[PDB]
RNA sequence: AGGCGCGUAGCUCAGUAGGGAGAGCGCCGGCCCGACACGCCGGAGGUCGGGGGUUCAAGUCCCCCCGCGCCU
């Protein structure tokens, strides 16, 4: 009856990936073994799915995982979506290309000061910084988009460790959850 | 009739209003006076009107424009996009952005090798570098946005000088045109 | 009240455009000055427009041009069409295939047995035998695509001097014409 | 519950019924045996059985396939496409034509320096060059249409060894699975 | 699962052959294995009277419509795509050029023969007749009356014929293969 | 319907805990001879096949594309 559209970072991030067991393929082969006695539907992006495969290395696991999860794209042609949510993306996205400029600029008058010593501690210092400010907190792949318009077709349960992704996905219509509550919820259903 | 949607490339530009008269001043007061006897609509979003007025002196020729244009806004609430058009938007938005990274990392790399002085010109260079990554080529600004949705729903030729506006108008079906023709048009017209 | 979908053959194929002047530098123009009193509408795709431009220097004319016709991509996103246009088009393309394989082999044979100083003519015959063997007939550009979708979509009455895109038009049911009497019904409407 | 619709690549490429047994009549039979006892439904186009029946010796297995799996041709009368798929395959054909005409001019030329000796083998080297350049990863035939159309219509698993199938399939939002998989999927359901 | 029974089931000799070879033996068995088998059986009941008509058949009626059930399908909530109509009549027009031709054909070749051995060509026009327009296309009201009833019950449909197989995979309707009746029922 | 491997100077390759872009040869200067050469000083010689990604640092590690060969 209930349907979860499911993303790489469940099984990514350290913080969600907990509830099953500290280990990630302890953790993804509890969430395995158990998802068969649930009364509901799993759904994961195609895209998604071998961006988790590339990540993770799964031995016999990859099988199961298939057996347990309906891999499936999105219908990216009947899909519409309001044109209030181009505006706040574009305005979000001119305001944080605006940030990159600035980290950009004190990083380059930082690393002008030191004389060749160091300088690849300041572009360790520059990376971090740049990606924090740009794909942090945002939308930022398409792979992102697909969890997004998968959860919109199926009207699904999103289950998603970002921070970005939720805020879009409530922002449009989808219902979601807490990640850590994945292991209580979808244990009694 | 026929209904034109203009942009600020069109009086901004060089390329594009030399064709009336040299100077920006008297480029604008020869589209006026045609405009006054051309039988067909001009239409400009009001954010692109507030834009064009706080960067251009328009002095004693604000009451003829407005006479002649008539500034609208989008109705945002009731217009719908496709999927693919943010699908494309997105995945285009990332590649710039590691273009981006990749120009930061270079210039910081440059920097650190030419001590505390000429800086100033590696920021400077830096800058135009990082700008036109980030902004040649794609619609980056919600001016922008405006323009699409205004020519998108009143069925109207967009006439703007940028070169991302009419990529990501043909790829919404809005009739274009070639800025620099314009005024052979609205002499026949 | 009449919508003429324009093609690129029009102004290419000598006995089309032999209705307006025995010059395609010239019968272009007499095309532009007519179509300047026609009761009707001309719209041409934006490919279609580029390829045309680009394999005809269009001097003096071009503002001339864009005054009449209209620029206008489909708006694919939303057409549906039926499976059995793609079904009995795959089936088409397959067969074309094979056709082109018997080609080569045939011409190597050929050429295998002359062994020397006439390759030439060979490879021209190849070239010419491949060419009528699978883009004779049946669509084959993207541009043939964007004018039978910009046909199907605005109801349109299409214009080609083509016969691979006329025919699978009236697979559609868009209202075909004939191109050499274009300029008599233009000079009527 | 679930529905997996095959193509004759599950039993032809050895690759995919190796995890059966060292046998296409015993891997055949295996899963014969194995199929009678999954909680699915095997389904298959009438066209793909076809080539199936014409390409491997049935005896008495035939009775037995019968058995288990429900031919059935898709009932493509009501069943819609999006426009945008055929824009792709008709650009990705006429990319693939240029790559094969310009590879069957390189081997005339490579066969009418070499006399009438050896014609043979340039012969073959032409026709598995044209093979693998116009027919690896495109939908070349009326029984992959079958095969995509079917599981877009019963909304079934496609298992498929061909990656050109799968590919185009994953633009329509299919359920796709590694056919590698399929034989440990089925003594699970 | 559901079939859909025809007349060639158990008229057509090769079909019925699997049961036993005598057309009054073969259904007393394809009567005892559908008591056992877990399928349901439906024949349309147009189909029923010819069954009745051209075979004569007694103390197994009983039996058959125990095991087996009629009804007709309800056309009255039911569609057809509109190029199947297409299709029907090309193939209707081109059958009646080809028969038109050949009774041509057949009566030349009687014009030469004036009053002698007539009766032997009228048998081959008759033969030829046949074989050329009633065989590989759906001609009479009990054909479409199986193929509405599988499209309507999505069920396999079995037939000895060749003309409603080239039909039934034009609207997409499953196809058993007839000579294999005897085992799928055994194992269902 | 696929799987295995190779792409590094004028040619054929040695190249990895990621911390050089070189060589056996061809060979213009060189040594070397009264004398281009032999043993023997070395010029010159780059798309590390093309795009990106991760790192202070990539021929090396990770994905896509092109070309050349072996097994079904
Ligand atoms: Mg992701
Ligand atoms: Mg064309
Ligand atoms: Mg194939
Ligand atoms: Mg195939």
């Amino acid at each position: 009856m209930d349907t979860f559209v499911l993303d790489t970072s469940v099984f990514t991030n350290p913080d969600v990936y907990h509830q099953f067991e500290e280990d990630q393929l302890g953790a993804i082969e509890n969430f395995i073994s158990l998802a068969s006695h649930t009364n509901a539907n799993f759904f994961m992006p195609t895209s998604v799915y071998y961006e988790f495969t590339k990540m993770v290395s799964l031995g016999d696991l990859a099988p199961k995982f298939e057996l347990v999860v309906r891999i499936r794209s999105p219908r990216k042609w009947g899909l519409m979506v309001p044109a209030e949510f181009l505006y706040e993306f574009i305005e979000e996205v001119r305001y944080r290309i605006n940030k990159g400029l600035r980290i950009a600029e004190e990083h380059t008058k930082e690393a002008g000061k030191l004389a060749e010593e160091e300088v690849g501690r300041v572009v360790n210092r520059l990376r971090e910084k740049y990606r924090e400010a740009l794909r942090a907190g945002i939308i930022d792949s398409k792979e992102d988009v697909d969890v997004l318009l998968l959860s919109y077709e199926l009207d699904a349960i999103l289950v998603s460790g970002d921070e970005g992704l939720r805020k879009w996905a409530d922002r449009v219509g989808i219902k979601l959850i807490d990640p850590k509550n994945l292991r209580y919820i979808m244990e009694n259903l």
